[PDB]
């Protein structure tokens, strides 16, 4: 079997994409934020406090003839941004892109934090890490990939997220046509339970290739690209104005600027990200002073190949018995 499904940003900065997904019989869609970097499938529900949900898509398990509640399951996440959820926990029938698996867990949220009442346009996230790190207790749960994994024509999924645009996620094959060029592929350790690899090096603009590794998760659910402080001092050192503000969070660059592309390797290969990639608007409304888009992960403990870098790439996430990760150019 094969799924295909379109992804969408949220906004007109890319700050995230929903895919849509089918839960339940008869399917109830919610837009989910298909996330490489956690491995829980949880959505916004019918038993979510009602002060908490803003204008979600809500999951009604009761309304579903295939949902059962799995008895003394629940789920507590954090994720590395502050945000946080939990709930409960059913199993039920979920469809992505003409993809189904039956007996998913589905984390049901009775609690969300208020970065995710405050996105109106997420309805939840499908996890797509390993599955070690599901936190369902006291009995881990699979994630959607794990599951489909034996019925794919090829256990494998791919991103294609595009630059102000729609993109797609597709399981089971690799749709040659999506990209140019050659897929690279590159070793994958498992053992933090990320998608995690080690990029060959840089290059800041037309600037010479800095040939240096780089440890870091293929996270298509954080928005930025974050790397050691080195690297990205060298990148914003090129945009004139350019500063690190301790008070907005990071490095800020007059709105003027015309913005220079960031590469970095894989393997011999080279994935050049478009400096308007890299450009995540005014810090607040008005303001001519803009977010950057490629930050430092000093205070993260890890570097974070999110969706400023993935965007720029048709990424294989290749879940073989020794899984490994594809780049190419698109
Ligand atoms: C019981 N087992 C051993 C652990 C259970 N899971 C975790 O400890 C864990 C930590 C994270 N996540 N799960 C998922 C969201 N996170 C992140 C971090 C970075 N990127 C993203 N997207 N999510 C951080």
């Amino acid at each position: 079997s094969t799924g295909s499904a379109t992804t969408t940003p949220i906004d007109s900065l890319d700050d995230a994409y929903i895919t849509p997904v089918q839960i339940g019989t008869p399917a109830q869609t919610l837009n989910l934020d298909f996330d490489t970097g956690s491995s829980d499938l949880w959505v916004f529900s019918s038993e979510t406090t009602a002060s908490e949900v803003d204008g979600q898509t809500i999951y009604t398990p009761s309304k579903s003839t295939t949902a059962k509640l799995l008895s003394g399951a629940t789920w507590s996440i954090s994720y590395g941004d502050g945000s946080s959820s939990s709930g409960d926990v059913y199993t039920d029938t979920v469809s992505v892109g003409g993809l189904t698996v039956t007996g998913q867990a589905v984390e049901s949220a009775k609690k969300v934090s208020s970065s995710f009442t405050e996105d109106s346009t997420i309805d939840g996230l499908l996890g797509l890490a390993f599955s070690t790190l599901n936190t369902v207790s006291p009995t881990q749960q699979k994630t959607f990939f794990d599951n489909a994994k034996a019925s794919l024509d090829s256990p494998v999924f791919t991103a294609d997220l595009g630059y102000h645009a729609p993109g797609t996620y597709n399981f089971g094959f690799i749709d040659t046509t999506a990209y140019t060029g050659s897929i690279t592929y590159t070793a994958v350790s498992t053992k933090q339970g990320f998608w995690e690899w080690t990029s060959t090096g840089y290059a800041v603009g037309s600037g010479t290739f800095k040939s240096t590794s780089i440890d870091g998760i293929a996270d298509t659910g954080t928005t930025l690209l974050y790397l050691p402080a080195t690297v990205v001092s060298a990148y914003w050192a090129q945009v004139s104005g350019a500063k690190s503000s301790s008070s907005v969070g990071g490095y800020v660059f007059p709105c003027s600027a015309t913005l220079p592309s960031f590469t970095f390797g894989v393997g011999s290969a080279r994935i050049v990200i478009p400096g308007d990639y890299i450009d995540f608007g005014p810090i607040s409304t008005g303001s001519s002073s803009c977010f950057g888009g490629i930050q430092s992960s000093a205070g993260i403990g890890i570097n974070i190949f999110g969706d400023v870098a993935l965007k720029a790439a048709f990424v294989v996430f290749n879940g073989a018995t020794t899984p490994t990760l594809g780049f190419a150019s698109k």
